């Protein structure tokens, strides 16, 4: 479990396989016996020559807590499975992403960073109070919730194979992606590296297209 | 172009094929010649016996304007293509879905429907004014936008084949789906029926799983 | 490992999760604690009301040995991952599916079933001898192999989630599917039932569309 | 319609959109008005920076006649739609790919190229005669067909968007792909270039990974 932003997290729930799962699929192997030099070279060969289907046989399930504006970017990754909390069927919790003053580093703002912080807190507080007043007046939850801002936290389970995960890292562990999702992608990368060190290193060396994971 | 909700729309931008596209794919036909009785029966046979791959050769592109809370449900349909306006790269417009008083029919509310309406307007107005104040103070748009509520309108192009479209109609043209997306699904159905009448009628008769399209 | 046909097999290589994986994803649960009555009812509710995305969080990897004509049907299942032996990069083994005389039960043939059996053996033997003569004359393997018949055995790893697996069972564990792939689908079903008994029983009761698994 | 190999073909059956379809989707444009300089630069920007989702809004349907060994490679492309002739439900035609003597250029063979050619013809003739004898004895077609070699011609309709098509060209219009499928990929490229010249040129310049289309 890795903490992200002020109240977010990424947690690994389950994993199928490891580096050897890709090697075994690539060879269609009967062997369930590790030979680092040979297996590692095959992983590098596959990665450097674009043969990534074998990495689809490694699968992760994560539990993620993130603001809706981050989730909407994340859920654009179609080659994966999602299940998310419903604001139709339950009351949504009072939890919002409030950027730290540091979030505005490099931006000259005509009001102080601390005042930006508090103005965001103020509007989310008003919006949640309206949500609650609507709920408490008998407005159905599926309608009441529409006044809640995009920095509201949500949670989801994400099941994804290592190939689609690498695509996600190319796009999201990268400076062009929004900073907030970058932070999530760094945590995803860290877990991927822990479970699949040979694949991760080969990925970085041969296939990774982004500009942050080689710098951290 | 069909108007939906207070400010939304669905518009057909382009289409490839028609009922005969499915028949020709099913037969792997060299013929590019219509025989209603024969072609229509083949469509019904395919539909009633679950052989839906031939309908994937009919493709639509729609332009949709809908609130974000509707779009987030819609974008869960992974077997399709989407491109959506960015709140990272442009200023988002002042346009929100405000439910009509009629939206609360059947719900006894402890405040009048008209007061629910105005309370929703009030909070979206405050949130947008905060968004603008943040933008105008030099806060990057990608951060400023997080205070905007889920009833903010967005727009997207949606490219989808008739098989995935039929899945969308099963799930969204149905009473269990949120009323707001139901309204969009009715418009999608109407366009589908216009362009593919034989497939649509066969769908309704043999494969449609929902409970509204047989009643309208 | 389950033997299929004369020389085929299905073997489970790895699995992620079990019945509880779907329940936990459906609830977006922090709990990693089994409550049969409650969890089983949720599985049945999901299955009977068409909410099958939670079953995507259960994943299998199988190693399959089957004739090419069976593999070509199987590989039409796009929502899954495959890696297969290459006849471009290695010599293919002398192993063919020869139907038993029993395979023709119900068919009056103008030559005896045993003679059908031997005529199939004879032609595959001639084709393989030609393949070998071409290989041994320096014809590249990728070209030599084109003379080999469709009953040649191949092997592949198949990674598939429980939702796509259930689709596969609907279509292939069914009398309309070719008998030879039916036999494979029965083995897949047996493994699925072993690992996911609650999901399998709910599937049979509420969602399974075929006509053999309720009869065996 | 483009002839391929000795008896194969690729034919465009239908297309949705053109270069402007991608531009319009990328901008979520209301405009249905061409501005070459501006639209072409946007296409290049998208292509060079990996933003390829807009090209998914361009869709093709092809009719392809190819040998089974080519089709089995082609059908590995999961992000597309296929419908193919059935050897379960109809008699398969006597049509086989026979390599020309030129196919063996660069390979020293211990029998003459012309003799390789005739040995392939001989075995396919024997296999087809066996197929026919089995059919004519009352063996079901789905069983009789298993003796037919992989160079048997088949036909299919293929519906694919420009993004998946570009992936197909990266992998198949390339020297590592089997020569026979390369020839098909060259024809696909030619049609793609005809219908989408700006996208094709941008693809070649910025995203194409193979080593033949820049040389022809
Ligand atoms: C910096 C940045 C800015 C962005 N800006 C915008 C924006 O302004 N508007 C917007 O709408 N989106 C935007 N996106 C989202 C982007 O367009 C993709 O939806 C997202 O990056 C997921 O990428 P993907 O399609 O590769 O992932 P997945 O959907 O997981 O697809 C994985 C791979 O499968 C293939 N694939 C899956 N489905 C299909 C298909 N139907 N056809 C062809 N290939 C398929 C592709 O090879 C793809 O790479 C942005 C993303 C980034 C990183
Ligand atoms: C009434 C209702 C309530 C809902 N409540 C919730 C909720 O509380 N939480 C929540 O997160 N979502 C919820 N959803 C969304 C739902 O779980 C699906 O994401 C959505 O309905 C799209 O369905 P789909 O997967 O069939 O569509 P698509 O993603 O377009 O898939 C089309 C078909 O392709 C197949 N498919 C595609 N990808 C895969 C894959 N990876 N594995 C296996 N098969 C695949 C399936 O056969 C699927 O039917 C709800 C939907 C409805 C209609
Ligand atoms: C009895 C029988 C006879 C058959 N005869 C023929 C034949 O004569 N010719 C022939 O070519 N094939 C034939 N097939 C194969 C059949 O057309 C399908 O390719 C196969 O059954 C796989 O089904 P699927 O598409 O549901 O599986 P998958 O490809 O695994 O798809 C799973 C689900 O995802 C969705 N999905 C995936 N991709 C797409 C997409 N691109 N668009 C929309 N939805 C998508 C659908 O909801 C689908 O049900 C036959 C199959 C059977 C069982
Ligand atoms: C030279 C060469 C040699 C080959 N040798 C072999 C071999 O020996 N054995 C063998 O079995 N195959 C072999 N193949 C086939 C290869 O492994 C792929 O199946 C094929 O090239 C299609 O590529 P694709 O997966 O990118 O295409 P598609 O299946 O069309 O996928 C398009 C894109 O969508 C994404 N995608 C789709 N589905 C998934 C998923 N489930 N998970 C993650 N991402 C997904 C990926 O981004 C992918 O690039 C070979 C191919 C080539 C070109
Ligand atoms: C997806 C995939 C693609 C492959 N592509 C090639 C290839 O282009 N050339 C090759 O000689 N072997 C290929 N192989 C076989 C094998 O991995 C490789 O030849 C050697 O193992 C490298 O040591 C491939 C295997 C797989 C699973
Ligand atoms: C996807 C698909 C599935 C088919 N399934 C069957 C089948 O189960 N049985 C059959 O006799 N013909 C099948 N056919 C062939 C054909 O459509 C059908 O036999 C007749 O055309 C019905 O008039 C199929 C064709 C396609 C494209
Ligand atoms: C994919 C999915 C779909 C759901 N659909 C519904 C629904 O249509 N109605 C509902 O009341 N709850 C729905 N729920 C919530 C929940 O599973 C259900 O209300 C109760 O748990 C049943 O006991 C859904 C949950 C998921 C994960
Ligand atoms: C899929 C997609 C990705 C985009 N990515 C970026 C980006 O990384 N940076 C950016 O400034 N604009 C991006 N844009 C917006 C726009 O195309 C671009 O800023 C200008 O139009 C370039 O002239 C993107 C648009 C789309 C549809
Ligand atoms: O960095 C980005 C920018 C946009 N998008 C997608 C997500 C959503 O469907 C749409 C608008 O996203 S927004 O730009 O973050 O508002 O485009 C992303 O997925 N990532
Ligand atoms: O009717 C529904 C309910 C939920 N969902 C999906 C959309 C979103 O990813 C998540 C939460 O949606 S919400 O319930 O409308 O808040 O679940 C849907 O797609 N449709
Ligand atoms: O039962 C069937 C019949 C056909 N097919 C697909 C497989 C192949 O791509 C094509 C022809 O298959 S054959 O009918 O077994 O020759 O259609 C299947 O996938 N299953
Ligand atoms: O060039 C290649 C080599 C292999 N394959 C796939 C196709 C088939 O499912 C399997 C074996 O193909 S074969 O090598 O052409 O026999 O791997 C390809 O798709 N392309």
């Amino acid at each position: 479990k890795i903490d992200i932003l002020d109240k977010g997290f990424v947690e690994l729930v389950d994993v199928m396989g490891n580096d050897l799962s890709a090697v075994r699929a690539a060879r269609v192997s009967f062997d369930m016996g590790k030979d680092e030099e040979r297996d590692r070279h095959l992983i590098e060969y596959l990665m450097k020559h674009g043969h990534e289907t074998p990495f689809e046989h490694i699968v992760f399930t994560f539990h993620v807590k993130a603001p809706i504006f981050v989730a909407r970017q994340w859920f654009r990754h179609r080659i994966a499975s999602y299940n998310e909390l419903s604001g139709r069927y339950s009351k949504l919790s009072y939890e919002f992403y409030i950027p730290s003053p540091e979030r505005l580093e490099g931006y000259k703002t005509t009001i102080p960073p601390e005042r930006v912080t508090e103005k965001i807190s103020e509007i989310v507080d008003k919006a949640y109070r309206t949500y609650l007043e609507l709920i408490e007046s008998g407005v159905p939850r599926e309608v009441a919730r529409i006044v809640l801002p995009l920095n509201l936290y949500t949670r989801f389970f994400w099941t994804v194979n290592a190939r689609s995960l690498m695509n996600f890292l190319n796009l999201r562990a990268d400076s062009h992606a929004q900073w907030e999702i970058q932070q999530y992608a760094l945590a995803i990368a860290r877990i991927f590296k822990e479970k699949c060190p040979w694949t991760f290193e080969a990925f970085l060396k041969y296939a990774y297209k982004g500009d942050i994971l080689k710098e951290v």
